[PDB]
């Protein structure tokens, strides 16, 4: 609406670059004291993004509580999620014992393992029926138990049991593996679609502990998928639907983990999609 007005203001002054670094200059700074700690070295995939203490999730089994995730609370909105990296080959079992111990239904991944020739995420999940992956650190299991490819995402059905007490849940993977290679997507058609199956399939109701979502450092696209999907939250909330200021929404998460959005395209491709999206639920 003005929203959309602002946008193309915007694009014609150009200043993308300039409003993504008056983000990054006024964004909250908290310790992260925990993440940086030296036997937590290498629990962190990248060593500049790190949980803020306030917010972290803790593990609740013994010996060291640290996981690189975050929850983010949009109390306005109503929604929460956990933004945490793509897994390293020794915390997956961390990142099964989080959605465990915080009853995610679903995870949301908006990455694939390798771009560019780079590992960018652990093979976290079973990727054949008969292969499941057993967690011994924190005492789970993990089946494949049916997976629908789509053109733009998959959706995994995996089963997580707790060996500890044979109890088990079904997770949803949501797999959106199509971001563009380099930059971001001309059109917002295929992320908003994807945003829309994973509402649709009750993973973010409150009912459920927080959805889990993730990229490799988990604020780039992690923090696109959540800034669209609060922005509609709020605008479908309001009274006067454009009030919605994406970049008071986008400081309000940075609260809560750091960093989220990485570069000017991916703040401009947010307000497309919150734009476009906004319109399709009319
Ligand atoms: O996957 C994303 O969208 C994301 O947040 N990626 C990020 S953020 C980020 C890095 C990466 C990476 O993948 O190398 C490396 C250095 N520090 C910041
Ligand atoms: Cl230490
Ligand atoms: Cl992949
Ligand atoms: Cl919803
Ligand atoms: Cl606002
Ligand atoms: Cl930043």
């Amino acid at each position: 609406m003005e929203m959309e007005k602002e946008f193309e203001q915007i694009d014609k002054s150009g200043s993308w670059a300039a409003i993504y670094q008056d983000i990054r200059h006024e964004a909250s700074d908290f310790p992260c004291r925990v993440a940086k700690l030296p036997k937590n070295k290498n629990r962190n995939r990248y060593r500049d993004v790190s949980p803020f203490d306030h917010s972290r999730i803790k593990l609740h089994q013994e010996d060291n509580d640290y996981i690189n995730a975050s929850l983010i609370k949009m109390e306005e909105a109503q929604r929460s999620y956990i933004l945490t990296q793509g897994p390293l080959p020794n915390t997956c079992g961390h990142f099964w014992e989080m959605v465990w111990e915080q009853k995610s239904r679903g995870v949301v991944m908006l990455n694939r393992v390798m771009e560019k020739g780079s590992l960018k995420c652990a093979q976290y999940w079973p990727q054949k029926e008969e292969k499941e992956m057993i967690f011994e650190d924190t005492n789970l299991k993990l089946t494949l138990i049916s997976e629908d490819i789509k053109s733009y995402y998959t959706v995994r059905q995996l089963e997580l049991e707790n060996l500890t007490t044979q109890e088990t849940r079904e997770i949803l993977h949501f797999h959106y593996t199509t971001w563009p290679d380099f930059g971001v997507g001309e059109s917002p058609a295929s992320f908003l679609n994807f945003l829309f199956k994973v509402r649709e399939s009750g993973s973010l109701s409150p009912e459920h502990g927080p959805v889990v979502v993730h990229c490799s450092a988990g604020i780039g696209r992690s923090g696109t998928f959540c800034l669209a999907d609060t922005c509609l939250l709020l605008m479908d909330k309001r009274k006067d639907p454009s009030s919605v200021d994406i970049k008071k929404v986008l400081l309000e998460m940075r609260k809560f983990r750091m960093g989220l959005i990485q570069t000017a395209d991916q703040l401009r491709f947010s307000y497309l999609a919150v734009i476009e999206g906004a319109k399709f639920i009319m």
